[PDB]
């Protein structure tokens, strides 16, 4: 089976130095350009997705729409899941990253951004930056919807979707493309490669560069993953 | 129930005066702007789709994508069907329109373009403008895929998808958006409004302007249809 | 591709001499045994369905459930559609077959029963034998649901489901089992084999015996169909 | 939103005192009667499921089929999931229960049977009672499929299906029926009622008697759950 991963490029908040999380922020002009190069790489390198999976976040969805238009595969079926969403940043959603660093100090700030299992402080259900009660999640068990998450947590809610839904297509011989986020993709990659809880902190997935996985029948890498622009990935 | 129809703006081929049909031609720079305007109109007029339906043709898909982005509803479920495709143009696919008019005359030409049931000659399976064997139709019974169509024929293949798939959503209380094409959308409007085989040739559906239908429990108009920019659609 | 057709055995109304059609009459005790025998044949003969399609009528459904229990494939995915339903019988639904012959006469009675395109008179929406407004059809476009049908019509509403839905599974390499009715299966066989509007009235599909079709990439027979009990079927 | 749980009656292995787990054992004749009785109760008490969910195990699937036949609702959509399966019994699968009470002693046996988080030893792949490589699970990630389980673990693989799939139907106003097993339904009930890890072993769900939960918009009981046969369930 063949899996293609695409991390969207910068959102409008990444420029503004604000933690995004689940806030549905739009892709920036530069994010749109990386989306377009990701697609051109898909075409150029002959990687043809038969099906697409995205998160419920616009920035990833628009990256898919743009990338697929350049790859001339806009007609493929598409499925969306909150389980592919970016790590929910809790109370840090909508907050300046430089001020958050001044408020908590470097150790706590690295812990919130990159510890494997310690999540950011939870967000208040009535905050301007809270996704509670948002229409796009109205058919999901209210109780599971997060108020903050660590990568460990992201992996816990993502794996079931990977297990039942994405796996069916892979095991049916379909080349799957997933357009998601930094933390949901680092999470999936941690799972596919058996990366340790300690080591995962250092993993960075380059935005707008398709990561390809050739998997065996047990959905395990049959060889090292590869970026479509190896030189731009390193 | 509530249904919104969005016809895409011009494709690159329209600009170059070439008959398109099922050729998967890209939307033109201006088609993209009309898509954007269609989205702004959705948001502005407070028409919020719960689910999207497109054809398998890129120009209509890209229109829904741009329109949904401006409307800020990119997250909605999407389904695609060949039964929402534009009318297949037969041997006319990829031919120059002005050259076609010189070769058939103002009569045969106008008949191929705007008659209810006279289809163009079928296109040969080996033509560069033939979709026979196209990857995107591979799970559809080969026998049903057209090699040419008339509006009448577009309607016959479209209705079943409307009857079972689109209708379930509408009858489930969801606002459906359909991003499709000239013939498929006129075909759907003909059915919804009960327009005769003779009167349908008159109906023009303007591009990049959402057309809204509020329907009753029998999927028949509860009040008359309305464009989201009545002025721009009427000129 | 491989397709298995199973016609359900008698309902409780067959013994009572009443026209059934869309009325949801239960499978008879003898229908239940033919169902068990149908599933026993699938196992015996090594025909393993990957997915099941049934109509929305209980007798076909129960036949399928019983058959799969015997075949040890109860776990397969199941899809149901009104389009696989038996031919709607019109005003004849729930009426005595003997009294109907006296009322219409030999010629007209044979007409309503076995002509390709003359349907029974339509049934009225008030009749306790009308399915209009029934819950199992509440998500289908009300305008398309029949108030009487002829075999021509059955084939008309069945094909779109075969073309897009069942065809997807067959073209994906899945062995499809359909549990339906006399008219619906005969309509499908007519289509698969190219039987004339004139010779189909003669085709009888044996109840409780699987009919297997090995199909080519065009979903057209690659070798003649074959029942799993050739003798019980040709007796 | 309204939910109905139905625990299947005994299997052929329960009758013979053998640990079942994921072994796809056929429901017993008394088990089929309980199924019928479950269905008569649904009908009698006016509990009309709109959709059915089951495990991938025949005993639970046959239960739903017999019950729904009695309820006259065979036509409802049906979805199956390995996540609603009974708890995998590991090495205990296919072993005599009384012989196990000896080979372990009253307290180690009780652990494997009624402890919250300590699972039985895993079953070897090549054991006749291993479900490793079974066709009904060929589209599931091979890595997640268990070789033994505890109730804690059952709940962990069950919840995602409940959260996304089953919740959608409930939240769309549809009455849901789940026909599953001892551990998977106790697991769902532990979740619905907020029973602690400590008090869960004490809960019992009687076979063949529908248990109805009336839920709020948060999918939490809006009033105490109830059986459709209060006396028989508590006796």
């Amino acid at each position: 089976p063949k899996l293609v991963l695409v991390r969207h490029g910068q959102s409008e908040w990444n420029e503004k130095n604000l933690f995004t999380g689940w806030v549905d922020v739009k892709l920036s002009a530069k994010g749109q350009q990386e989306a377009a190069r990701a697609g051109e790489l898909l075409k150029e390198k002959k990687v043809y997705p038969d099906v697409l999976y995205t998160s419920k976040l616009s920035r990833a969805i628009q990256t898919a729409n743009i990338a697929l238009e350049k790859a001339d595969r806009l007609w493929i079926p598409v499925n969306r899941s909150w389980r592919l969403n970016e790590r929910h940043y809790g109370d840090l959603q909508g907050k300046d990253k430089a001020e958050t660093l001044k408020k908590f100090g470097e150790e706590k700030f690295n812990t919130y951004r990159r510890s494997f299992d310690v999540p950011p402080p939870p967000i208040d259900a009535s905050s301007p930056f809270s996704q509670k009660g948002d229409e796009r999640y109205k058919y999901v068990d209210p109780n599971v919807l997060p108020e903050t998450e660590s990568l460990a947590l992201v992996i816990d809610r993502l794996l079931p979707y990977w297990q039942d839904v994405i796996a069916k297509d892979l095991l049916s011989g379909k080349t799957v493309m997933i357009a998601a986020h930094g933390n949901s993709l680092r999470g999936l990659v941690k799972h596919l490669e058996g990366i340790s809880d300690a080591d995962i902190a250092k993993l960075n997935i380059p935005t707008g560069i398709p990561l390809v996985f050739e998997l065996d029948e047990n959905l395990k890498p049959s060889k090292p993953s590869y970026y479509l622009d190896p030189e731009a990935a390193a």
